[PDB]
């Protein structure tokens, strides 16, 4: 056909009705990259994908324990062959349509055109491959923020890493260390972009005396638009925003 | 006499009734010194004098407009009239007991035994430098927090720099910019360590969802001991720390 190749839209692929939404361009980032695939055993392989990768969009499911990612890039038969023949633990099989999908223990991959890859990761309980690959012709409809929407527009345009939850409030706490005070945060958006070797942010967190100090401490700016309070154009070194990642 | 010399209390001298108190030992902290000083006209002669010098004992009186120092240290008078013979603007007399007075425009200094120093700067309504010494025979009798006190004990113990705040509201507001939302701060502490070229902090401010967060968001510890917020063995650059100073 060719003609679900004419307008595919990677959120609707990833899928709507996840916790956490993700926009990752490469370029403007190998820096960062670099920083947290230092230390690896794929770092050659890995660098040789980020060479071949425009942008990653991801999406977490805690239900299912889930990622998906959509990769925008060039991944000719020849490279995919290549990585897959070198690794262990890969198994492949050709479909129908002649189309590779690659599986892996916990993770399941497949090229459906030579400039995008589709990634499933996580439990028993992950989503079929063929079923993602069923909304290149029938794409979900996520609901997204108004900034995510725009640094994910045009490809290639953005430098910036967008990241999308939807609850604040069970992703801070629920996350590694785990008491519950119940912090009353619902919906956060949180925007990446490089300036030297620093990462201006941008934080929005769904609920002014400590809005001026908060300013002074962290960085230079705060910001009331009603229901969100906004962090703005904040900085945060490429090093410790890795060690974030780490986790 | 030299009665008066068997028990000289440094903050007895410089004064009770003020409204921001010091603690500034040398030794430690000659790297943040030459970062603040770096940029001066007399950086040559501080050195000279940061060599002489032990610690600092400082009082600002914001009714007077004024800053009194009590410099512990060694400043024979061969080194006095060395520095005092360099610099212009400033004049010089000798009281019937032989001590010098040093006076500048804005700024006054004696060396009343060779061991220490008086220093007053500051407006017109500034106390008199024999006022001030008279308290080596009758000291006032200020109140301090106990780990600023801790600090100033058996000089040369301490190497960390201590600060105390009556009012720490009318001191974060009242500097620099000044709008009214009347923040209800009472008393401030701030404790100052150098570790390699990091300064350990600790900050108690007079006053548990948004305590586990700060004490993420800014270093590693949050506390509550009542009265008290105490934000605990936090970090912060020399870099910095001296453009704090420098306003």
């Amino acid at each position: 056909s060719g003609a679900w190749k004419a307008s595919v839209d990677p959120l609707g692929v990833v899928g709507s009705g996840a916790d956490v939404y993700l926009y990752f361009p490469v370029a403007g980032n190998e820096n960062l990259i670099s920083r947290i695939i230092e230390n690896h055993e794929s770092k050659a392989d890995i660098k040789k994908i980020v060479d071949r990768t425009t942008a990653v969009y991801g999406a977490f499911f805690a239900r299912s324990k889930e990622f998906r990612l959509f990769g925008s890039g060039s991944y000719p038969y020849a490279f995919t062959n290549l990585i897959f023949s070198r690794s262990d633990g890969w198994a492949s099989t050709k479909t129908e349509h002649g189309i590779t999908y690659y599986e892996s223990e916990h993770t399941d991959v497949s090229i459906p055109a030579p400039h995008f890859s589709c990634v499933i990761f996580g439990s028993s309980k992950r989503e079929r491959m063929s079923k993602m690959l069923s909304r290149l012709v029938n794409p979900d409809r996520p609901q997204l923020p108004p900034r995510f929407e725009k640094e994910c527009t045009s490809e290639g345009t953005s430098q910036t890493v967008a990241l999308y939850i939807k609850n604040g409030g069970h992703f801070i706490t629920k996350l590694l260390n785990f008491p519950q005070l119940n912090l009353p945060l619902g919906a956060m958006e949180l925007y990446l972009t490089a300036r030297r070797n620093e990462y201006l942010y941008t934080l929005s967190l769904q609920l002014f005396p400590i809005q001026f100090l908060i300013s002074r401490v962290l960085n230079a700016h705060i910001h009331v638009e009603g229901d969100r309070l906004i962090i703005e154009d904040g900085t945060i070194s490429a090093e410790r925003l890795a060690s974030v990642i780490s986790s």
